[PDB]
């Protein structure tokens, strides 16, 4: 039981 | 039993 | 139990 | 009467 | 009567 | 009767 | 004899 | 004779 | 003879 909610992002990703 | 939101977010990774 | 909430933030990541 | 110009611009928005 | 002009910019808005 | 150019700028809003 | 490698980049340019 | 590696980079670039 | 290597950076450029 959980909840996760990501909302209205932007990113420049530089690593990973 | 957890929640979790993230929003309106930006961000430049130089790590990673 | 728990709530968390990450809200219109940015970071410039030298590290990680 | 008003002049506006924007020019070679890019933006990363986490807000809005 | 005004003149503006914006140019040559980039912004990682965590706010707005 | 006003003028004004923002130029060649950038920024991380951390605020807003 | 020159070696040269750009790799897994990501870039948000207001100038040039 | 030279080597370069530019390796897992990210930048908000306000000059140039 | 020389090795460069720039790697897991990221910056914001108000100069330039």
């Amino acid at each position: 039981g959980l909840f996760d909610i990501i909302k209205k992002v932007a990113s420049v990703i530089g690593g990973l």
